[PDB]
């Protein structure tokens, strides 16, 4: 009944934005912790600190020791009160950047967040998965409000594996599909609400701009460099997909994605690359017509996203685990039911065991 | 002149259907004779007399020795009377369900009929085929009414073997065509009048059903499992094709199908194989354009249809064979006169000679 | 320890000896009873009698009522005694033939087999294979000798359709797998000891002889003619394969092969046709080297016998389908315990379901 | 200058062998600490129970917590102490194994290992392979002596998903040459001085029957059944690997697979996954010819090991990464010094890089 939309205060992107930073940051705050680990101090360190000397920032490095927990958190916390600053900057991959949300949520104080791949649409969120130490889906936590500023700096990503850059396009390849079905289901997404179009249409432009740009800016990441279809699937991997799955829904993908993490098979996969496989299960379950099956295989197989059990490391006689993945991805509170449809894990089951072999079959022609 | 439509009472389809079959069967009759071979009772007996018993519902078992004889149906006709049984249920294939069907007319009784494969379109028709005991075409035997309820339980179907339910999608695939060359011929259906409107796009709705989903269906049920595309499948080779077929018309097809059973090397092919290379020979005879031919090439090519005369087993010198299958094609009552223009033997021979070509020549391109 | 070999007296081939069959007739006898069927009566009637009456040769025509069952028999052999005949002729297929050396078997009489059609080993054998109604493996019925001539005319071969050709040459492709290892194993033939050099040595010719001209045969017999190819071939499925499968050894193709024959999805496959993948899971039970199975697969699919369970009509879960098939393979008194080494009903399971497996891998790469 | 050959006392291998172990522990002991975990318990615990008992072996079992630690390990010791074990029986996986070993070890007590996968060679070896909690390789840890009995169950690897039997291949695969360049250089095994001849041929064996029978056996795994080619891979595996790579010599393939231990993006694939790729760098280390890199390659395919180091997770500028794989592979004591000639991590960079191009270039050909 409302239709709600939420979003970072401010996006910004492009090559060498980490150079620009300070002026940025100044607007929110004039003393920054910075939360980066030894990897990303080494490779990004000189040229933020460099910007936010030169807007008149100050700024105390704190080295992030890796995980995302209680203790690293309430620790930061204690640190950042010591020094008096008033805003944090994360800066590097997600388990940074959640724990910087993380501490300016405890602490009341804006964040800006600088992620060095672009392999997850989390940065945007109001969000955090949590997990296990075991891999497991533990819970999504919300916060109540999302990062002040996020900051892509596409030069640095470029850089990057270009692996990373797939899985973010795999993660992105979802949001289409589980922002209309929500839609269509009138659910609820995490912003609180119903979907606006705004949130439905970035979802669908998302997916549009991956379909355009994705071989041509895959191909340039290869080389590492950015062209202007490397911007756009960043922005695609990051705002569209941001505000698409935060304020538009969750739903099939995602939920078959929680699944798989009951399997030690996938666990060390990347989130993407086992949403891309939970979207063409998604596909299966909700009927999809076989050209847009054939649209999405192509994609996938096309910039190296898996279509197969055996391609996530499953292989055997695998009735049971797939019925374990199935019952885990129905568990109360998932959001699976938010299809337009009532989903049951006997359901589940058969849409992956089928999405299995419609990309086998795929494989088989090649093409 | 008068346009009529026939049709069974009520057909439900769905997951484990025959857990429920209970509270359907119950308002018809509360005691009901079971026709079922052990086969079939050792693999749905619990579950169906478990269903009955928990609705109050009456039922004695009585074991099918296999044929569809008057002998057996005299039999089991008198122990029906003798248990003072109001109803008949037909549990398994086709010869188990013409044979419910015969005992329930001839004691003149509510039937449910639940195939537990979806191998031809026969469960809701008012129809039997004869054949004679070396397995040669007799006669269309017709009933005054259909059966009053058809249960689908789709979970029993799917762990059938996938080469049943492609033989269904192969009769199937003939019932557009048949349905609306009749139409254009403003032919006599089985229902005993011109076609209606809708047993026509019934009959469209059957093939369209079959390019969108039969593909999707075949992959799902090799792996065992249903996905909606298997519930599209089912309600086409059974509803769709069912009233399609007998409220719309019999063409050639059908009658080039009862013309190849004189030759022994096909004998032992199921039904739909047959009917689909019926439906190819079809498309010769009426000329169809090169377009609609390759797509009902690729079609039975994709899911496992014969499109050659050595694919059913029949090589060598066939001309003398294939001129026998045309001259019982074209007997006198055969649906064959139910084209829209006059078909002799030398015609039919000829498509079905042509018709191997062209699969022959489609094999050798591969696709 | 004894080492026997048995052989009918003689065994002529060539281009139309049936008009030379009153030469050889003659020399056993001055009176036969024929026993053929009317499509055969059709076919070689006027020729054998025209042959017979000039060599001075008496004869009555007898109709054959299709079937080799002991009414027929005891009829057959009444009607002989009442005109007085002196020897029997069989003309046509296994069923006449089978018939015919009952015949004369019961009546003491010499017989001449005249084979219309070169699909199986049979003709020359001391031998009938019994079936029940339902098409189901019964017994070997044996006898104390030998036909006493078979008389092989190519041309009539020849125009017989090219499938039968491919059935024999399935037939006989088994016949040195099974020679050898009945070899390997010291075990006993049909002809009473220990092989002999002489029967072994025309099961490998008979392999080699495939292999050398089973192509080229085939292509022949496509166009309807006799080269010297096809004479190679009708020695091969007639002569040397009769001899080597008798006088040398059956084991687990023949074996496996009647383990079939409790499935119904098979039971109108040619005899041969079901010998060749029994052949194929013999390989995969003696663990044959790649490079053999290769050839076999290669020759299989270059001729058109069939190398996988669907091609034999068996699809979906056929795990309990194919134990069935294993246990009947291994039933006391099998050949399949003729085989070098200990063979249980999971171990011909495990052969089946991986020759299906390598057949299918085989059909994927198309060569 | 002295040749030693190490080994267990008895290995046991084939079909149902579990139900069969109590008369080969029996001999060893007459009371055993069985240690499993849950999973495992559940699938082989009443037949191992079953077995021990019926042989009066006493037994008391208990839960393995998942992890060799020397927490467990000394936990498990006590437990041992308490009922009066004089023998431990390890069963299920590489963990469960290398703790039972350790347990044997520190008690001074006869251990029966009974591994329920046949994924590396490491069951038979006087031998466990420490690695940090992250994931890195640690030390090889040694003890004075083999375990006294190994016991193979083919039946239950058969069911075991197909990717662990390709895992165990892989690390097989490395056996012969890595036996071969130690060979080459005198090098000291893990058994404490040069090669026998007999560790060296075993070694050979192993790489021969990996190509003979690597495909049938995975073919028949597929299928969940046990075929001779299953046996001779479970053997080439197990023994032939294990006592090739003990007392023969491991080098450059597994320093390889620990150096690539240093990067997160493997740090899931299986052990025997790496070592395969560690042995391709290892052909071009030491200057292959073209046609064994090949061979090889053709092996790696044609059953799912990697190629690449795509195939591994490692993309884009990996020069960075792979020196530091190249460095920690040539670590002082690791197995690399043991090449007949001087390895820097320069030419280990080397040829891990060129490997790689050898991969993708033959995956590009696709064959
Ligand atoms: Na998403
Ligand atoms: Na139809
Ligand atoms: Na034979
Ligand atoms: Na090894
Ligand atoms: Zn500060
Ligand atoms: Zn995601
Ligand atoms: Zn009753
Ligand atoms: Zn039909
Ligand atoms: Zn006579
Ligand atoms: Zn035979
Ligand atoms: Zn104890
Ligand atoms: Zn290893």
């Amino acid at each position: 009944m409302l239709r709600i939309i939420q979003s970072p205060g401010k996006y910004i992107q492009g090559a060498n934005a980490l150079a620009a930073v300070g002026q940025y940051a100044k607007s929110l705050a004039d003393h920054y912790l910075v939360i980066a680990d030894d990897f990303v101090m080494k490779l990004a360190g000189d040229t933020l600190m460099g910007s936010l000397q030169q807007h008149g920032v100050k700024h105390h490095a704190a080295l992030f020791n890796g995980e995302c927990c209680h203790k690293e958190i309430d620790r930061l916390g204690r640190e950042l009160k010591a020094h008096g600053c008033r805003g944090v900057i994360g800066v590097g991959g997600g388990k940074t950047l959640d724990t910087a949300k993380a501490i300016a949520h405890y602490q009341q104080l804006p964040v800006v967040l600088i992620p060095t791949i672009a392999s997850t649409d989390a940065p945007t969120s109001a969000l955090s998965v949590i997990y296990t130490e075991q891999g497991e889906f533990a819970e999504y936590l919300i916060y109540p409000r999302n990062p002040d500023m996020v900051v892509m700096d596409v030069a640095i990503i470029a850089k990057a594996p270009v692996r990373l850059l797939v899985a973010g396009m795999g993660d992105a390849l979802s949001t289409y599909f589980e922002a209309q079905a929500c839609f269509d289901a009138q659910a609820t997404s995490m912003a609180g609400g119903k979907s606006t179009l705004a949130a439905l249409s970035l979802a669908r432009l998302c997916y549009d701009t991956l379909l355009a740009e994705g071989v041509k800016a895959k191909l340039a990441v290869e080389a590492g460099v950015v062209t202007e279809a490397v911007e756009r699937i960043i922005e695609a991997n990051t705002y569209l997909s941001g505000i698409g799955f935060e304020s538009s829904g969750l739903a099939a993908a995602h939920a078959i994605h929680n699944g798989f993490t009951v399997l030690e098979e996938c666990h060390h996969l990347y989130h993407g690359e086992k949403v891309a496989f939970g979207t063409l299960a998604q596909l299966v379950l909700q009927n999809s017509p076989m050209a847009q099956i054939e649209t999405v295989l192509a994609f996938c197989h096309r910039i190296g996203l898996p279509i197969t059990l055996a391609e996530m490391g499953v292989s055997g006689d695998a009735v049971e685990k797939i019925m374990a993945v199935a019952q885990a991805s129905c568990a109360a509170g998932e959001t699976i039911h938010n299809m337009p449809f009532k989903v049951t894990p006997a359901g589940v089951q058969a849409a992956i065991l089928t999405a299995d072999r419609l990309g086998s079959a795929w494989l088989q022609q090649h093409q």
